[PDB]
């Protein structure tokens, strides 16, 4: 019943917004989901933005707030609707969703403290009067409250839901991945790894077994996986998730009697900006069914298949229960089976690479008679057996072949059936009162026996049919297709089925007698296509083109789209000259604190902040230096330094620099940073900026190589509120009261090293391995005294006493590397904050001054620490179009760089990037010259750009199919 | 130190050869392999043929069976050569390579029967006296007897053995899957399934201690699979073979030892015409390293950065022996270690799907000290420690990087070691008389301590330096690169090292002060080159470009090609009209015994058969008809049938139709058969053509069902002969003979063993024909013996009438599954049909060469329908204009969009293959040496094969298009 896609309006283009939902129905979705995320629409504290509008420079004007049209889109195009309001989200989102105004009120972020809580409060508000008229309409069929809450704090989801209830009486209320729950429906989010199945088929087990009686549905079936910069890679961080995989596990989940699925994502897009979580990517592509760009992946093909079978078989499906009078023959393949009244589904499981040829027993009977069972290599097959087909006399004993449909149409009830090509089917009818007579059309042999009609048909590209009559006037078509065809069987209006080689069919419109349909034509989408209809086909036209048209039988139809009209195009634009200009950098300084957290004095936005640093040594600390190194320690996330305008250094959260430049007196450090976001776990203030300090001369550093791990449990269930425990780890500090090299699983870790001289300055670095977007939770203890959540690197000398020093880490999840390093002193200085770029405040993406030609490849090294602005102009003699969709290429070293299109900030790329490349929707693209301008913050003497350009992805035809329709009888 | 690929020169044209073999000499191959097939150079019986030249229509012109041009070209690039030539190859190829005379000379096909043994005498003299000059050369280092005799006969390989020691003394021999030898050296064939290591893991363990002191080597590792008709699929039948699968298994191989790899297939090519094995594609992509068409593939660079490692650490790999040292700090990777003087390699493998961060305990010191190993996701990392730099006063203690190569020029050391993207690496060098200096051009921290530099670099898009100088006279020069520039960096001689972008890099010339170095760019090939070498570099120009030119250090220079240089074309090509011409079919039809295969009429060439059947019915027969179904069964392969001028039906091996057509006195019946080639198992006779025969009126079927699993063993070993157990099972037919015991019951024979049922003859007067089933044809034939009644009645080979083995009442049958799966059913027929049969080899179109020559046909509007021509045969000859060269740097792939036909495909007058509604694609790769600049003539031969059947078109596709482009170095 819910066949469902997680798209995200706050991720796509507003303009492609029904695109994206249509491909999702025309695989056979019926609902979308999505979050609804609090950060989006309350950024500043200030009035709740549900418009189009956007405060924010680094949110391209296309990018939405207006939920209402997704919403009301939604249903105009078919689907229901579930709403995931937060408060938290994850989502590889900034902050999982929390406002960046949010660290100001509490610590205790994601429980009932009230510092969060009431702000939670007006948040659902806000949003559920949004949702309000859309639950009432029966848009908005299912809210989620929270996200993967995994530790319990029963009350606190009872309190959001609660809140739903009061709001929206009766509608359905959920979590996900929280099993502590005894009376709110809890839902499970699935990412198994490939081909071992045990782990996904365990969990589904153990979920279906749990809370009785209440609402089942995997919430996140995985649909891909997401991209980082620092430790990604192409196309996921996982690398590929095989849509072979994504098959087996939706499949498996059919065969568990799972019919409640959302794929996760269904469509990812594009992460907007700054709202990115810490070192993600700015796309958020997913390796999803539908590509960022809206390509049609093999993975949304195979969904389709399953999503079609599902939504053409729901009476069967809903009617299901566990059985197990059904046995297999063979081992080669596994077999999952559900039995209802009318009929029962056969999961075949092959999860290895060679071909499995299977019987099923079923009361006694060995099927098929005359053929196997093929069972494709890592495909899972659903045979149906024993199906009534209601108010007719036809009873499909078995096929051995895949149903994908069943279609009433008057006399006739039509099924399609697909194999692979040279696939063997066998398909056995049995026909109340005698078979009457069998018409065929291509390769099908008939066997008959008594009421039955054996059909064995060798599958091809192209379709067999036969007809089984039967005495009382009601025939069943059976069309025998190639799986191929069948994942191109497009389902418009309804009183239309076309099996075509088509790549994509969108819109339709039933207007005067005339049905017109928009196809998208690939390299393959030329050939055979096939119109299953009840209506009379009078003609069908290829925009002027009047095609061939045959009546193969009643209710079928072929013609052909001829070979020609399928184009192998694929373009690249090159820019006329590149402009280079200096950014001033300094327009608006502010006086700070030492070390005081941006979002506590106001800054709630991520993107580019800049320091200047008045920074005091005189003649005995210069004097009595033991190391020549300056060390910038504990910001978020990146930096570029300067010293007396002499560049330093760049790096992640932790650097070492030249002391060199330092002269006695004042010293002027500038300091570029970016933040790309803050994690998104939503427990931790992980503060944008400098947090930590600048020490001087490196006099040593201490490894905490080996650990004594004690067993310690966390008491996670419904009564365990994580927040609070973080914030007061009390049964800890009791433990502590009173052989491994590696920290990286759960568990409490204790070591001891020695300080000397308590005049140096002790820096814990937690090292490389410990920084993650989903932020880990690791709490540090030093001497038994809680020093606090690891967020970064810490200063922990105030903790220390001289001799043998006890640190301990209580890894709730993670893993970290820590090291002491050791400094003689701590530089001290007056402070200076500035948010933002004279350019970006300026606005020259959207208008820049003429700066200087030059000749790629640019050379940068000489404005190490700087920050240049490169214009170019790239000549797009063409209609923007979905149908040939645009990615930007850079090919530069030793820069941060953020790219704008015709005054649109597209993304970042950087060094540590998993690619080179970003999506430019075609909302920021124009028929003849586009500005193509990067924002480039230099991070080494070795730096430069060789080029950019514009590629097409693929050139697909747009065409518009008329069919001149008569009369229906 | 043998780094060999598998290319076979009977699957590439000939003017192709240098391109394959040079790719694989690029990738850091320093040894090709090839089967050398009996019946590719003895197909006829005649004069053995090693020349330019063909017998047959099926093979194209630019094939050739010139093996000495071959070893002499490999010679000429570099390579050494194994050659291994049969008798029996397996190979996916026609009887595993087998003449089809063969049958005709013994039943125990793999054995010293001497009816076999005394041709292979001959074959082995003809062929041992092609490589006796290559061997004194020094080009063939290694002789392959037999192939995957799994069962033992070690008199049969020793014989093998003696015959080549005789006349190439010395040589290397060795065979391959014989575990039970004890003299003669046997090596491992590894095709495990992606992600398990354990199965491939213990595999090589057992191999690497068998056969004390002899020969180790792995003479197949998986380079990819086929493809098959009917049951197959793409790319491959067991779906892709991922790029990353195939270097975990190099680096594993690596991490356990084995230093002697050759990769199976490196490049397949093509099937040409009629020498694929049973039911196979005409490709023989295989997925390979390098794909049919010529293209690098990922699977490719991935093994080419492995193949440069063990050549540019050659001396510390020689001296590399088993021992456990090393130890991990984390689960998240395997350690696999290997030890020597020289130093160590620690292969950490991490074959799950996330980042695994790694330390190394290496005497009581954790490795390294400020960062982590990285170990990426379905990856097998190779850490150097100890490296000990021999004549230098360089140690590299460790580099958590990957080492690719290390050149000494003159009194620098370069060692190139590569990242990820944004990975972290650090490197600790030990200089012994101390650290001078340390001269960095990029992201290099350095720390100093001892006589020790270490060395972080953040890997990046490009190049960092670091020039470590000792108080000596020397220099360790260490290149920070990331893994896809690692990818692509070429060494076009000893001092000349490309790091760069560019896909390809092919021939050089060595002028006099001019390298001219011919480049393949894709669309990623521009940008960043460093050159480093010994010699002076003045200028550098890509064609007449003359590029911009930077001294980095003494041995590296930095150029770029413009990003403007690298274009994405591709194009497809469109036929200008279609002409239909109706094959006469008949043309020279002689006499044949019912049910004679045609091996046995003097018939050794598979392909396109016509028969014709006088079948005679009379008054009675029709009349007492209890069904009206006639059957042909038991053929190889595929079949058209027409009955009294109609159509009646088509299929593999067995064919029920409609007795509708037939009539009393005489019944004109026309065959038109295919013979996709023999199975490649090389022990059984599965006959070309109607070996069975033709049965009239289905009145019922007996169901196999319900089998007796038995125990009885086969006995596998040094004295046990499988060709003489398979003509005379004795032992099966005692087991017979005894006392059943209590055993279980199974509805699956898929498995080795004695299966036995029973069941009911009510009437000897019917025809009972047992169908093995679908489940039964492979193209590595099974082996499977029937005993009805206990009487052996033969292997199975297909359909087989056991009337004459039954009696009334309870029957027996059992079946010995050496290896397979069968389900078998009894079809029972009223009568076997008798009559006068005539046999043509071919067409009239094919005799009369119509494909070299069409005559005039017909034009005809796309769609073609040939619904009614259903059991005929249509030509369709078109034209499609090419202007421009052909090149490999733009391979053709032809597609035709058809259904219910079996197409032949002819270019130019050449065969280019088949495909068929059964096919796993609808395109064939058109050879470079077929296409023509200017007007290309595409001939289909079309046996229309149903009542639907039509062609909608076809078109000439580029895979993509490169550009070829010279860079000349100026010295």
């Amino acid at each position: 019943t819910l066949l469902c896609g997680e798209i995200h309006y706050f991720r796509v283009p507003k303009h492609l917004w029904r695109d994206r939902l249509l491909k999702l129905k025309r695989a056979g979705g019926n609902c979308v989901s999505t979050y609804i995320p609090w950060n989006w629409h309350d950024p500043r504290e200030k009035v709740v933005n549900f418009t189009d509008g956007t405060s924010q420079w680094h949110v391209a004007s296309y990018y939405s707030r207006d939920l209402a049209s997704f919403l009301e889109l939604a249903g105009e195009l078919g689907l229901r609707v579930i709403a995931r309001p937060g408060p938290y989200i994850c989502s590889e989102w900034d902050s999982g969703g929390h406002p960046n105004w949010i660290y100001t009120k509490a610590m205790r972020l994601r429980s009932l403290d009230p510092g969060y809580f009431k702000h939670v409060v007006e948040w659902y508000n806000s949003v559920l009067n949004i949702l309000k008229p859309y639950v009432e309409r029966e848009i908005v069929i299912g809210i989620q409250v929270e996200n993967e809450y995994f530790w319990g704090n029963e009350k606190y989801i009872e309190k959001l839901a609660e809140i739903v209830e009061e709001k929206l009486p009766g509608v359905l209320v959920f979590t996900n991945e929280d099993p502590y729950l005894t009376r709110i429906p809890n839902t499970i989010d699935l990412y198994p790894s490939p081909w071992d199945m045990r782990q996904f088929d365990d969990r589904l087990r153990s979920y279906l077994s749990s809370q009785p009686g209440l609402f089942k549905m995997i919430m996140e079936l995985e649909g891909g996986w997401f991209k980082s910069s620092r430790y990604g890679y192409y196309p996921t961080n996982r690398l590929s998730i095989p849509p072979e995989w994504t098959e087996i596990l939706l499949k498996t989940a059919v065969g568990m009697g799972l019919n409640n699925i959302n794929i996760y994502m269904f469509h990812g897009g594009s992460n907007p900006g700054y709202y990115t979580a810490k070192y993600l990517a700015s796309s958020y592509d997913f390796e999803a069914c539908i590509r960022e760009w809206g390509e049609l992946s093999e993975r949304y093909y195979r969904v389709k298949r399953v999503f079609t079978f599902l939504n053409g078989f729901q009476e069967l499906v809903t009617s299901l229960k566990p059985g197990e009078t059904v046995k297999t023959a063979s081992t080669c393949s596994e077999l999952l089976q559900r039995v209802g009244d009318h009929g029962k589904i056969a999961v075949l499981r092959n999860t290895g690479d060679n071909l499995c040829y299977q019987r099923l027993i079923n009361r006694g009977e060995i099927i098929p008679m005359w053929t196997p069972i093929r069972v494709p290599p890592r495909y899972a097959k659903i045979v149906l057996l024993d199906l009534v087909v209601e108010g007719t006399p036809f009873k499909l004993v078995y096929t051995s072949g895949e149903a994908l449909l069943m279609k009433r149409l008057g006399d006739t009830v039509v099924m399609i059936i697909y194999g692979d090509h040279g696939e063997y089917t066998e398909t056995a009818v049995e026909v109340e009162g005698g078979v009457l007579d069998v018409d065929i059309q291509g390769d099908v042999l008939i066997r008959r026996e008594g009421e039955r009609a054996y059909l064995v048909v060798n599958h091809t590209h192209g379709e067999h049919l036969a007809i089984v009559k039967s005495t009382r006037g009601q025939n069943l078509l059976l069309i025998f297709t190639c799986r191929c065809r069948a994942e191109k069987t497009w389902i418009v209006d309804e009183d239309l089925v076309l099996i075509s080689n088509i790549y994509y069919i969108g819109d339709s419109r039933i207007d005067e007698g005339k049905v017109v349909i928009n196809a998208e034509l690939d390299e393959d989408s030329c050939g055979r296509l096939l119109v299953v209809t009840s209506r009379e086909i009078e003609a069908i036209s290829l925009e002027d083109l009047d095609l061939d048209l045959t009546r193969l039988s009643k209710y079928v139809y072929a013609t052909h789209i001829p070979l020609s009209m399928c184009r192998s195009g694929k373009n690249t634009y090159h820019p006329l000259e590149y402009r280079l200009l200096e950014d001033p950098v300094f327009h608006t300084l502010t006086s700070i604190n030492p070390s005081s957290p941006l979002e506590k004095n106001g800054f709630y936005e991520n993107g580019i902040y800049v320091y200047r640093l008045r920074l005091h040594l005189d003649k005995k600390q210069l004097g009595d230096l033991l190391d020549k190194h300056l060390a910038l320690i504990g910001f978020s996330d990146y930096a570029v330094v300067s010293i007396n305008n002499e560049y330093a250094g760049s790096g992640y959260h932790y650097i070492e620099m030249s002391a060199d430049s330092l002269r006695e007196g004042v010293n002027e450090v500038t300091v570029i940073l970016e933040s790309t976001g803050h994690p998104n776990d939503g427990l931790l203030y992980v503060p944008n900026g400098i947090y930590g300090g600048v020490y001087l001369g490196r006099v040593g550093e201490i490894r905490l190589y080996k650990w004594r791990k004690t067993g310690f449990e966390i008491p996670y269930g419904p009564g365990f509120d994580l927040a609070e425990f973080i914030a007061n780890p009390e049964p800890v500090i009791k433990a502590l009261q009173e052989e491994t090299y590696s920290v990286d699983s759960p568990g409490l870790y204790i070591t001891e090293f020695k300080v000397d001289d308590l005049s140096r300055h002790y820096v814990l670095d937690p090292g490389l391995e410990f920084y993650y977007n989903h932020y880990y939770r690791i709490l540090l203890f030093v001497n038994k005294v809680y020093v606090g959540p690891l967020i970064g690197p810490i200063d922990i000398t105030r903790y220390l006493k001289p001799g043998v020093n006890e640190v301990a880490l209580l890894v709730e999840w993670g893993v970290v590397n820590p090291v002491i390093g050791v400094y003689q002193y701590k530089v001290d200085g007056e402070w200076f904050i500035q948010e933002g770029l004279h350019g970006l405040i300026e606005e020259w993406f959207r208008r820049s001054p003429r700066g200087e030609t030059a000749e790629p490849p640019i050379l940068l090294g000489d404005k190490a620490g700087r920050v240049i602005w490169v214009n170019t102009v790239i000549p797009y003699e063409k209609e923007p179009t979905s149908s040939s969709p645009v990615k930007l290429e850079v090919d530069f070293w030793g820069c941060r760089i953020l790219v704008f299109v015709n005054g649109e900030f597209i993304g970042r790329i950087s060094d540590d990037s998993p690619e080179r490349e970003l999506y430019v929707p075609e909302t920021a693209v124009r028929r003849g010259l586009n500005n193509i301008t990067l924002l480039a913050i230099v991070t080494s003497r070795s730096s430069g750009i060789r080029g950019l350009r514009l590629k097409e992805t693929y050139v697909h035809e747009r065409k518009e199919i008329v069919f001149k329709l008569g009369l229906t009888k």
